[PDB]
């Protein structure tokens, strides 16, 4: 039933946010926005990941969310893991003001991401394009700059 | 659907832990355990609230997460919050070593608390029994020490 989700960023680092979910109809869209600050200018990954756990930091988020068993791939694509949200811009300042519609995503479901966690990553997503195994797996994204569980909103 | 969950409590001051949740039927108790430190010895209310929102930290996760439009008790009562954990007691240390089995909450379905917040409080719940209005809403369990979103774990 729930329409709104909400997910603080911090890591180790400066990198920190906030990123908001809505999603009005169980068979539509989520929409995904906020704010990342700390980034290097240029494209980051931004990924669901498995698990809520941040018990080891944004390591024990585990991989990206994939309950299909899929390749990585772009938020475009036919082939991707549900959590396969592409790259984010941060600007010359640091800040990723974060705009992205997702129908693969769900706040309900099988698809459900609530309880995940959802990661910034160090480089940029090839989505799947760098012809190595890691870029079928990881994107080559690269380290994790900051996460955090995502929560049920108001 | 999930089995196993986890959460991170993190506060303004000291207190911090880690929580675990299992499941193994989903018509069946919780286990909740865990040990959380940083603690005043003795009692301290132990409750989900309704949101996973930490944007304003312990602040935004709102009340305890009632869904039946209960009054505020304790565990055993049948007059509760689906949230109402009770009291978690913390030792001379300071470390509270959380063993608690609860079914009312869940980790499926309409109970679910998957992507809502756990929070340690300042005083001890009164289990609605201190005879005035904050009794039957929050038990007198004072601030929000330390919180954190339960999140879906491996
Ligand atoms: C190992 C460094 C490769 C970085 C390369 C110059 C750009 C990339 C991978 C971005 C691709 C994209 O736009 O998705
Ligand atoms: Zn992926
Ligand atoms: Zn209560």
């Amino acid at each position: 039933m729930a329409t709104k989700a909400v997910c603080v960023l911090k890591g180790d680092g400066p990198v920190q946010g906030i990123i908001n979910f809505e999603q009005k109809e169980s068979n539509g869209p989520v929409k995904v926005w906020g704010s990342i600050k700390g980034l290097t200018e240029g494209l980051h990954g931004f990924h669901v990941h498995e698990f809520g756990d941040n018990t080891a930091g944004c390591t024990s988020a585990g991989p990206h969310f994939n309950p299909l068993s899929r390749k990585h791939g772009g938020p475009k694509d036919e082939e991707r893991h549900v959590g396969d949200l592409g790259n984010v811009t941060a600007d010359k300042d640091g800040v990723a003001d974060v705009s992205i519609e997702d129908s693969v995503i769900s706040l309900s479901g099988d698809h459900c991401i609530i309880g995940r966690t959802l990661v910034v990553h160090e480089k940029a997503d090839d989505l799947g394009k760098g012809g190595n195994e890691e870029s079928t797996k990881t994107g080559n994204a690269g380290s994790r700059l900051a996460c955090g569980v995502i929560g049920i909103a108001q």
